[PDB]
């Protein structure tokens, strides 16, 4: 429900954090703040993979509009800061983290999604940087997520040309890893993340930031400068 | 025609260029003039989109090999500045640029066509950087092209190997964005770019730097040091 | 043989190095020796592309897991910076290099692999790092050499996720450039190390260099500070 967007199950080796804000999983303060306290749980478990689901119409909407259309600046920007802040959160987490993309996935819930390790999704949901589209440049902070996971050429459209990807065009591009029916998209998840939980879990740890170290300083770059884009 | 090789066509919200001189579209002095006086009629124009296609039989066979053959340095080392200028004109372009690869694309054609936001193609017209194959070092100016768009795996087989593309292996590698039979590749082009058209303008335009700006810079300095590659 | 693992044939214009030690063509001391001694030989008859195979069981199962879990750290350093060294030399080699991926290829199999300009493979073949699974950091000179290779999101899993990919899969990803039947794998190989001798040599040379020389730097750099990863 909106007042209780999240839910912390724990299954064996794995934790599953399922979004589901009644609606489309809108990435505002309450949600963001709902994940992050989320996250806190599987700290605390130490559990051995993440996965992380929308509910049954989106994987998630991105980031709240009333807020960012509220002609109150500094709640957007706080908004976004916080929405980059948990995609560093977990795109140098130390565990396995997969994303049950079960429905659409739009803007931040775009940039959401590709802070998986892995990410499945089916055929039928787009995947799409709409921003360019809806008249908003798009923040350094969600360009490096993107570049990090999309081809050097799906990178170009998904970016200046809001592209709509889903399905085969999405895996090839690279927003996502995995397809699978619409019943089985969480289960698949599931399935995954307990395989990754036996993988060395240092070694995956330290390999995951050898292999994203660049990105994540950019990322952050983006986080800490992102009211710079905005003049303030 | 040799002497008359551009045309410029407004169409409501987009601007067509044509290429057509009797050939292979070399793209020589000549071409390159009129090819920058047609980019300057959509600038005064402010179109929504832009759509460059070649003839029936291809997009460009690149550069005037005349030029490039005559023992004449200067004019050639003019020539390959000016079409790496053209490339970056159309890769910083303020509006969408659509290419309709109407044939093949070979060497500079190839570049050229690279630097569309977007390119349709038919399945038969080979893309290809030939200059390793027929005994040229290619141009950083035109290896930064390529690797703005080419997968990791294409750019180095497209460059060292002068690997030829075509179809669904130009989709894959990056070459292309979009594939469409014959006689329906300016259409769909044309189609593309009234789409194109409607995104925000000012945010496709900062966009588009944003995901090219050290291309743009590298490209550039390939442009400033052309001479110095041949020791001028 | 164990003794005896290396190959040398002269077929015209290409040489063919076979690896074969009866079992997995591990990468120790003597087979890194003897491949050394092979390119020698390549090197002195000058010929016009290198095709290098393994056997009818493996490309190769990678460093000789006997030195690395020895207790012994130099034998085991000297061989990680053997093989990195080796994989250098491939990959700036002034020849087209065509690997004759002829069986599986798994963890430095996988790296040395990535380093042939052109890559055959059949479908069946798995292609792994396999570092994470088993409790290894990956080495950045690895790191690096994958990282020319394959795509975004192919890097991201084959490396943190410790990923096996196989024929389409492979090609996708670029661990491969061309798939082939077991039965012809090896002369599919020889002929296009064939057609790419027929390329113009030192433009081929000259723009290999250009499209990897900040690889070949980063991969110098993981191959002098190897024994850093170590503590040593
Ligand atoms: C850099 C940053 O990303 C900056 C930005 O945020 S730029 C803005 C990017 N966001 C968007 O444009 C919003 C994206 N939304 C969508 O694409 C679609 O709504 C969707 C695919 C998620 C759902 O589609 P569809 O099922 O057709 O539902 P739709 O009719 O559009 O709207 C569903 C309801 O949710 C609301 N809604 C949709 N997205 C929302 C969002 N991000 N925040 C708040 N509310 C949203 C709608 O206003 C409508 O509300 P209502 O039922 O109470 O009227
Ligand atoms: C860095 C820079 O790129 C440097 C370089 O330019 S390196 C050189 C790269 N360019 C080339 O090698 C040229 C590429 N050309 C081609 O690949 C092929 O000609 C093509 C695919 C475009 C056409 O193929 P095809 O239809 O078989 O025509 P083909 O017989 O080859 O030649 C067509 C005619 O155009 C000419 N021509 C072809 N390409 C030309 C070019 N770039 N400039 C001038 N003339 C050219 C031919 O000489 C022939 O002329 P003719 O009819 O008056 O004798
Ligand atoms: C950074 C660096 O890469 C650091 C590292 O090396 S980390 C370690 C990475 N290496 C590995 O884990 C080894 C990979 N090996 C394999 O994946 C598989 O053995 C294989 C696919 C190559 C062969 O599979 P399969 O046919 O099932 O044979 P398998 O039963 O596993 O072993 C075959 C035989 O070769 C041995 N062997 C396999 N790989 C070996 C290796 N790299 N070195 C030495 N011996 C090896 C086995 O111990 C067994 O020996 P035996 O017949 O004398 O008992």
């Amino acid at each position: 429900s909106m007042s209780d967007p999240v839910s912390y199950t724990r299954k064996d080796s794995i934790a599953v954090i399922s979004m589901d804000d009644g609606k489309v999983n809108a990435l505002g303060p309450a949600m963001q703040q709902a994940l992050n306290a989320a996250i806190d749980n599987a700290d605390r478990d130490d559990v051995g993979a993440l996965v992380i689901t929308g509910n049954g119409r989106v994987f998630s909407g991105g980031f709240d509009l009333k807020i960012l259309t509220s002609g109150e600046v500094q709640p957007a920007i706080d908004m976004l800061r916080g929405g980059f802040e948990l995609a560093y959160r977990l795109l140098s987490y130390p565990k396995p983290v997969v994303m049950a993309c079960t429905g659409h996935a739009i803007a931040m819930g775009a940039f959401l999604l590709s802070c998986g390790d892995h990410r499945v999704a089916a055929h039928a949901y787009n995947i799409q940087a709409n921003e360019v589209a809806i008249g908003m440049t798009i923040p350094y902070a969600a360009l490096e997520i993107m570049k990090l996971r999309l081809t050097r050429s799906a990178y170009q459209q998904a970016t200046g040309l809001a592209k709509t990807f889903f399905g085969e065009t999405a895996l090839a591009a690279g927003f996502i890893d995995e397809i699978a029916l619409p019943e089985v998209v969480v289960s698949r998840a599931e399935e995954a993340a307990r395989e990754f939980a036996g993988l060395n879990q240092h070694a995956h740890a330290a390999t995951k930031l050898r292999s994203r170290a660049d990105a994540l300083t950019a990322i952050r770059a983006g986080i800490d400068g992102i009211a710079a884009e905005f003049g303030l």
